[PDB]
Formats: structure tokens, C-alpha cells, sequence
């Protein structure tokens, strides 16, 4: 017995089956019919369901996805396609737009504010921009994504009520529907067409929510916390409203008092950080099952703090669960001067924040400063303090780094010196959960407090491999900047100080992707260092264009309040702050007139404070079938684990370029991949998330020497890098 | 405990006696002056020869420029987001004077309940009293010492 999706029973009929497979295997090669109905091992058996025969081929489709045959992925993402399309309006037709909007509101699934903003007339206008073929573009591995997350569905029953292009179209016409009626049309064909040929990237909250009757859009948060009751009642609040949203969390502590400090005079002493970083840890995963999953963040602080030793240890599966805080990530902000104590082979002077004063400020602001303040308090005797041996520190920090992989590194000069921003008005003291983002921030004192600033991210990434010439990121910077300054003005802000922040710099943090598939195409590599002058003239474009957009948007719009704070406000540009030694690596001269955009963001300012920042695209990279951004694959074929199965994608059009990728373990070191990241460095605005990879395998006794760990930590500050994510160590 | 005295050095500045006519004094301070001095020897004598006993929190404060008397807390968490940052944010302060909490979160939906509708599902209980439990411990050494709460 054959069952069918109303229910009437009917016989088997292969041919349908094979028909169906034949039509989505249609110009592609080194793909087998019998591979998949075989692999299948489909189960026949009286009376079965037809939408299992779906999931069944589809699957097999799946396995079959290998680097000697990439076609399967196509294959099966269309099969998929299919199911999906004929699970939602009964037939791979899709209804008019119009229509749909309509039912859809009716089902409480999408903004009523649609059908009020935009007439029957104009959405059927819409409804022809749209291209529903492209849904045959899409990769495997990418389908999958989409109808877990992507697509409106209901998580119970597990229906599914749209298909990707009606999601593009939406949530760009939610993004520019305030727009005169005069151009409302032509951007919104303009932004569709754009992310729908995977030609513009945006962060998972967006694709899944704008176009809902949900307003938080969110995925991470920057808090400062002072060295108060209050202020730790308040970040602590916070961070637990935010999570709710499932977005990650960047906890900045540094200014609570150390260990055995005097509180209120002599009637208590301080009882530690310890104690309250666990609180932290509760509120980061206060929603998540048995807090073992969801909720993520990563706790900064100074290297010179008097408990970095008892802080730098945090993570250690192996010790008292009094002394541990395992859960969350961890930044140790470090400066020249640390550096300095290493090479040298000097020591390092433990201080408590509030025993030495304008040290912490000066810490971000002034190096210079810092120096002086820092030197006298060592000799001052009456100061509460503690010597280390800076190979022994260091050390330490490495150790922990190794063990676990989630210690990262902050050097807070290059934050400050080389930053959109004024470090004496607005400092960077903190990073996000992606430690890309680089921006100022505010403690509050409560929870409702108005003086308070929070950043907030509002991510997007362009293709490199999307693109032909450098000269198309000129419209791309307009389609992103404008849609992203947009959502500012559409998303909801729960806490006072996360709005301020937003409304006052209007910042912004976008990527690349398929970087990878970029280098590759031209022939490029990492380690060589082959791609060193060609990243100097890439970014150069994507950065110009993208600051060219802000300016224009800026002369329509206005620029940010606090555009004043910033160093773009004072005619000082990227390429002038960035790390001299930068010039002992490239030669590649700017292409594009710095000069001219001087002027016109001189006298009309920008609508964004910080636009560009590298971050890591997990998500958005596999909707689009491209590399992870900056990083290089780690194979042709990557495999990951979902609800539905295994899911495997290969590595753009390695048909052809097999032979030009560089996979991360064919890379002898370090030292190319750190080139190219400082080369961005001098252009995002915003800092990137940089791994270390490490192979035991080439090493003497499969074991990485702390001389190495060190030797290329230098280097990386040596050419202007920001930030250091994950630790990566193979296992063989 | 109660005799004041330099936690540091070690140095103690009063007797027995003195800490009882005192505690009394500024306990009655505000009273018409005739019946003042009458209450300040009646309650004095009171409490010196053990007919009266007065908590902790009293017998070491009352005299001194601290403010803070209240040894124990009964906070009650109501069913949200906001609530439970609220019922949080107390304890901790509270807490920081070493004063006991009784916390009763029993309005808290259980795991599973819907959320907003049917845009999320709740997470459960559990996540959220560990909070409360690092609350409490905020002021401890370790977390070990100090911060006791009995939850309903
Ligand atoms: N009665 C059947 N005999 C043989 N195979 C069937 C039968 N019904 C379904 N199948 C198989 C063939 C396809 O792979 C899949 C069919 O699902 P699908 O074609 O999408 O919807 P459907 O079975 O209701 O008919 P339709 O082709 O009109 O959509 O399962
Ligand atoms: N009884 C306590 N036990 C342990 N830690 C405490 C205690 N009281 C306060 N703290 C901690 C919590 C915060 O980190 C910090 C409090 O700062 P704060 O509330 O501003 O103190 P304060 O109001 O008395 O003035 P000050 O900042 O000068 O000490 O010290
Ligand atoms: N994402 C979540 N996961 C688990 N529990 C949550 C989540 N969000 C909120 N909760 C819990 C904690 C709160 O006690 C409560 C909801 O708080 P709140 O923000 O006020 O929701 P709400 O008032 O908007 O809707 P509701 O009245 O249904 O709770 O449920």
C-alpha cells in the first residue's frame, strides 16, 4: 500500500520515483540513479507514507556527497527543495506573493504592518522581481540550514509555511519599507536580488525574524561592569534579558575590585572575583536545558590584575569547582608593555584596580601614560602588589590557552590607537562573543540607567567570490550599509544603554566570506604570504566603498550624534593610524582616492561610526555554499551533525580548483595566515577572529613547544592584530 | 563579635557594660527627655542581667556609624524575566550585609510551559536557582562561607 499526502491509498509506482530523481539529476556528472536508490536501502512496506520516501531519497542523495562526486550536493539540495516547497503549499508552485503575505498574516506569522506599508498593487509588482528558480542554486548543506532555521515553520507540529526567495523579498521589504514611494520599489528588488544570488550574507536573527511579529534581532552584547554592588546587580540583569534572545554575551569586569581589597574603609574586605564571575555564569546560561547548552560569552580582564593567576585558570577541567568557572570564554587584555617584560626577561607587578589609580583608564587611552603611572607604583612600597616572572605568566596563559582553547588574547593599544574612535571620549575595552567587534561602552548603575552604553551587533557579510571586480562593492556597500542602518531603526532595544549606544554611533559590523574560494581563484595561498599585496588592494576597495556609502547615506540622512567621539570626525583615517611595520610585508599602493573621501566625510560625516570588522560566519557561509570567512578549509568535504543527520559540504567548485585550495593542516605554520589577518587589520575598522592552529605531528614527540607559542603571539601584534580566537589543535 | 574592635590589628575599644547603656540610648534617643533617661536604665539593666536578649546584628550596630540590622530576608519571585533580574539584583545586596534569604520562586512556570505563545519554550527551574544560588554565595570566600537561604 502506497500512502499520499491527503491520505488515499494507491499502489507502488517506481517509475514516479525514478522520474523525479532523473529530473533534479539533470546536468550534473558523476552522479549514479542506482547509487541512491540502492544506498537508499529504502524499506518498502504495506501502507507507507510518501513524504517518508522524500526524507528517505533526500538522505541518500546526502551520503552520497563527496569531493569525487560534488553534483550530489546540488541534486539532493533540489530534492529537497521540492519536499519542502510541496510541504507548504501542496505543490512546488509557489501562490503570488500577494496571496501569501495574506494568508500568512491571517496565521499571525508575519508583521501585519506588511499589508499597511505596501498595497495589493505594489505586491504584485514585487512578486515579479521574484526568481524562484534560484532555489535550485542553493547547496545541500545550505538547504538544510534554511528549513531547520531559516524558514517560518511551526517547531511543534514541524510544518513549514514559506520558501527561501519569499524570505529575501520579505525581509527586504520590511528592511526599506519607510523609503519615498519613489525609490521604496527599486531597493527592494535592488537588496533581494543581491542576497538571494548569495551576493550579500546576513546574520542568522535577521533572516529568521525581520517580517515577524518578534522584534529582537540582537545576537550579541558588550556590558562593562564597575566595582559595585549595584553595577554587578545590574550587568547581571542584563545579561540574562539579553540571553533570553539567545545572544551571546562580552562581560568586561575589570573594574571590580581584587581579592583582600578594603570595602568601605576597614568595616569588610573584598571577597573575590570568583564569587561573583560564577553568578555571570548562572545568567549566561539561565535559559538553557539543564545550562548545558545555549548561552555564551567571553569574560575580559587585565593581565596586570592581582588575580590573573587564580582568573588565568578558570576554565581547567582539573581543579576545585570553588575556584572554577568553566562555561565561559575568556579575553586577557594585554599591551606593549607586557610584551616587553618577556622579552626582556624581566618580571610583572600584580595590581588590584582600586589600589592604583587612573592605571586602568590610562590602560586604554594612554600607553604612554599607563608607563609612567604603572613604574611608580612598583617602587611605592605602601601599594598592594605581587611580582611574576613574565616567562612564567605568559606561560601560564598559553598553558590554559592550549588546554582548553577558549583564552583569547586583547592587545588594548591596538584597540585605541588604530580605532574610528576617540580612545580619551570613547574607548575599547571590551569584545563580543565573536571578539571581532571592537567597540566603546558605558557601566550602568541599574538596570533602567540612561547614562549607560551598551553595543550591540548588527552583522552582514559580502562573496567574495560573488563578485567579478573590486568596482561592484560600490553598489553592495549601499545595498548592505543602507538595509543594516536600517534595522537600527526597526529592532527593539529592552535595556536603556544598549538603545543609547545604537542610536548615538550607529554602528555596524560587516565581513567577507568564501574568502577562501577567493584567494584560490587567483591563484593564492596563506603561509607563502603569495596574497599579501592582493589582500592590501581587496580590502582597500571594500572598505573605501563601504565608507563611501555611510558618507552618502550621512547627506540624506545625517550623521551619528556622537559622530563628534569619533577620529573620522577629525580627519584621521585607517591609513593613518595602522602599525608602521606593516609596510615591511606590502607594497601595494592605495588604488582608490582616500583623498576626495576625506572631504566628503569631512563636511557631511557618516550615518556609521565603525562599518567594517572581520567575524566568523558559520551560517551564513553554507547558505551560500562559500568558506567560512577569512579562514581556509579545513577540508574539501566538511561534515557537521543536525536533527535530521550527517550534513556534508564541499568546498566551492572543486571541480576545478581541487589543486589551488591551501586546507588548513597543509599549512606548514602560522606565519602566512598572520600576514594576511594583519593586512586586514589595517583596514576593518573593527578587529577579526583569528585562530591559531597548531599539528603535534610537526613537532619533535608530538609536542608543541611554548618557544612556538610565543614566537608567533609576538608576531601577531608586531603587524597590528586586535584579537585572538579559537586554539585549534588537530587530532590525528 | 559584639565588642567593638579592630578587626585588622586585633585592638578592642569597649566592655559588656558600655555596649548595653549605649545600645539603649540610641535605641530611646528619641523619646521625651523626661521619660528618656527612665527607659535608658530600665532597658539597660534589662538586657545586662540576661533578661532580654537581642540578635546579633544589634548588639554589634547599634552605636556605630553602620546602618545595616537586618540579619534575615523573605524575597518573593513573581513569573518573568524581570522579576526573577529583580529578586536577583536584591539578595546580592542584601546578602553583602550577611543577612539570610528566603527565597519563594514557586510562581516560576515549569520547564517546557510556552513562552510568548509559541515563540520559545521555557528552559526550567534549575537554570534560574543556580543563579540565585551564586547570589547568595557573592560574598563568600570560595562561595563556601556565608550566604544561607532556604528556597520554597
Ligand atoms: N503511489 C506511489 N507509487 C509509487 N511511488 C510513490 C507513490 N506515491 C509517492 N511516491 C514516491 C515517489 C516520489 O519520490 C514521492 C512522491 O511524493 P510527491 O511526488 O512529492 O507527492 P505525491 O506522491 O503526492 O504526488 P505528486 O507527484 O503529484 O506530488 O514518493
Ligand atoms: N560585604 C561584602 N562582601 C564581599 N564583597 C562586597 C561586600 N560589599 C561590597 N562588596 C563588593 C561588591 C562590589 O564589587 C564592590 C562594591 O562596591 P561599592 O558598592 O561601590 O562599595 P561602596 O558603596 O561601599 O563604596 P566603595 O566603592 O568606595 O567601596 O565590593
Ligand atoms: N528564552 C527563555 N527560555 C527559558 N525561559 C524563559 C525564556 N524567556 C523567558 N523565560 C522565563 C523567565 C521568566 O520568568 C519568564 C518570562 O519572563 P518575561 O520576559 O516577562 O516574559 P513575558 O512577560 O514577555 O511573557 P510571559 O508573560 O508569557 O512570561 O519565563
Amino acid at each position: 500500500l502506497v500512502t499520499k499526502r491527503d491520505g488515499s491509498t494507491e499502489r507502488i509506482n517506481l517509475d514516479k520515483i525514478h522520474r523525479v530523481l532523473d529530473w533534479a539529476a539533470e546536468g550534473l556528472h558523476n552522479v549514479s540513479i542506482s547509487q541512491v536508490e540502492l544506498r537508499s536501502h529504502i524499506q518498502f512496506y504495506d501502507g507507507i507514507k510518501t513524504s517518508d520516501i522524500h526524507e528517505t531519497i533526500i538522505k541518500a542523495a546526502a551520503d552520497l556527497i563527496s569531493r569525487d562526486a560534488p553534483d550530489y550536493q546540488y541534486l539532493a539540495a533540489r530534492l529537497a527543495i521540492f519536499h519542502l516547497r510541496k510541504k507548504a503549499y501542496g505543490q512546488f508552485e509557489p501562490p503570488a506573493l500577494y496571496d501569501h503575505v495574506v494568508k500568512m498574516v491571517e496565521m499571525g506569522k508575519y508583521d501585519n504592518h506588511l499589508l499597511e506599508d505596501y498595497t495589493e498593487e505594489e505586491f504584485k509588482q514585487m512578486d515579479t522581481f521574484i526568481d524562484h528558480d534560484r532555489d535550485m542554486t542553493f547547496s545541500y548543506a545550505a538547504v538544510k540550514q534554511l528549513e531547520g532555521k531559516y524558514l517560518v515553520q511551526n517547531r511543534v507540529t514541524g510544518e513549514i509555511y514559506e520558501s527561501a526567495q519569499f524570505l529575501y523579498i520579505l525581509v527586504a521589504a520590511c528592511l526599506f519599507s519607510n523609503y519615498p514611494r519613489e525609490t521604496r520599489l527599486q531597493y527592494v528588488k535592488r537588496f533581494y536580488d543581491a542576497v538571494s544570488t548569495f551576493k550579500i550574507s546576513l546574520p542568522t536573527p535577521i533572516m529568521s525574524g525581520v517580517r515577524t511579529p518578534t522584534r529582537q534581532f540582537s545576537s550579541c552584547v558588550l556590558i562593562e561592569c564597575g566595582d559595585s554592588l549595584d553595577s554587578i546587580n545590574a550587568t547581571s540583569s542584563a545579561i540574562v534579558k539579553y540571553v533570553s534572545q539567545r545572544a551571546g554575551i562580552g562581560i568586561n569586569a575589570g573594574r571590580i575590585r581584587a581579592l583582600g581589597s578594603p570595602i568601605r574603609g576597614g568595616e569588610a574586605f573584598h571577597t573575590g572575583c570568583i564569587p561573583f564571575y560564577k553568578h555571570f555564569q548562572t545568567a549566561v546560561k539561565s535559559c538553557s536545558q539543564g545550562g548545558v547548552r545555549g548561552g555564551a560569552a567571553t569574560l575580559f580582564y587585565p593581565m596586570w590584575h592581582l588575580e590573573v593567576e587564580s582568573l588565568l585558570v578558570l576554565k581547567n577541567n582539573r581543579g576545585v569547582e570553588g575556584n572554577r568557572v568553566r562555561h565561559m570564554d575568556y579575553g586577557v587584555q594585554i599591551n606593549k608593555l607586557m610584551y616587553t617584560r618577556l622579552l626582556k626577561g624581566e618580571d610583572i607587578t600584580l595590581f588590584s584596580p582600586s589600589d592604583v589609580p587612573g592605571l586602568y583608564d590610562a590602560f586604554f587611552a594612554d600607553q604612554e601614560e599607563f608607563e609612567r603611572l604603572y613604574t611608580k607604583y612598583e617602587k611605592d612600597d605602601s601599594i598592594r602588589k605581587q611580582r611574576v616572572k613574565a616567562v612564567e605568566l605568559f606561560s601560564l596563559m598559553m598553558q590554559e590557552r592550549a588546554s582548553t582553547g577558549r583564552i583569547y588574547i586583547q592587545n588594548v593599544d591596538h584597540c585605541n590607537t588604530h580605532s574610528p574612535f576617540d580612545p580619551a571620549i570613547a574607548p575599547v575595552r571590551q569584545s563580543n562573543l565573536c571578539l571581532e567587534i571592537a567597540l566603546p561602552t558605558k557601566p550602568l548603575n541599574d538596570v533602567n540607567d540612561e547614562n549607560g552604553e551598551i553595543a550591540l551587533c548588527t552583522l552582514s557579510a559580502f562573496n567574495l567570490g560573488a563578485i567579478n571586480n573590486l568596482d561592484e562593492l560600490e553598489e553592495l556597500a549601499i545595498l548592505a550599509v543602507r538595509a543594516l542602518d536600517a534595522l537600527l531603526d526597526y529592532q527593539d532595544y529592552p535595556i536603556p544603554a544598549a538603545k543609547r549606544g545604537a542610536m548615538g554611533r550607529r554602528t555596524l559590523g560587516i565581513g567577507v566570506i568564501n574568502f577562501a574560494y577567493y584567494l584560490a581563484k587567483h591563484g593564492k595561498r596563506y603561509s607563502d604570504g603569495s596574497a599579501n599585496n592582493l589582500t592590501h588592494k581587496t580590502f582597500e576597495a571594500i572598505q573605501y566603498y563601504l565608507l563611501k556609502a555611510s558618507n552618502e547615506l550621512a547627506k540624506e540622512q545625517g550623521a551619528c550624534p556622537w559622530f563628534n567621539e569619533t577620529t573620522y570626525a577629525k580627519g584621521i583615517l585607517p591609513i593613518d593610524t595602522y602599525k608602521k611595520d606593516l609596510d615591511t610585508i606590502a607594497n601595494e599602493p592605495l588604488h582608490y582616492d582616500w583623498e576626495a573621501l576625506r572631504e566628503s566625510i569631512k563636511t557631511h560625516g557618516l550615518r556609521n561610526s565603525t562599518l567594517s570588522a572581520l567575524m566568523p560566519s558559520e551560517t551564513s557561509s553554507q547558505i551560500s555554499n562559500a568558506t567560512n570567512g577569512i579562514e581556509p578549509p579545513r577540508g574539501y568535504v566538511s561534515i557537521k551533525a543536525s536533527k535530521d543527520g550527517i550534513l556534508r559540504q564541499v568546498v566551492p567548485d572543486y571541480e576545478h580548483l581541487h589543486d589551488a585550495y591551501e586546507l588548513l593542516w597543509e599549512m606548514p605554520g602560522n606565519d602566512g595566515y598572520l600576514q594576511l589577518v594583519g593586512i586586514m587589520q589595517k583596514f576593518i575598522d573593527q578587529s577579526i577572529s583569528a585562530n591559531t592552529n597548531y599539528d603535534p605531528s610537526r613537532f619533535p614527540s608530538g609536542k608543541v613547544p611554548m618557544q612556538q607559542l610565543l614566537k608567533d603571539l609576538l608576531t601577531a601584534y608586531k603587524f597590528g592584530v586586535k584579537t585572538l580566537y579559537y586554539q585549534n589543535t588537530r587530532d590525528g
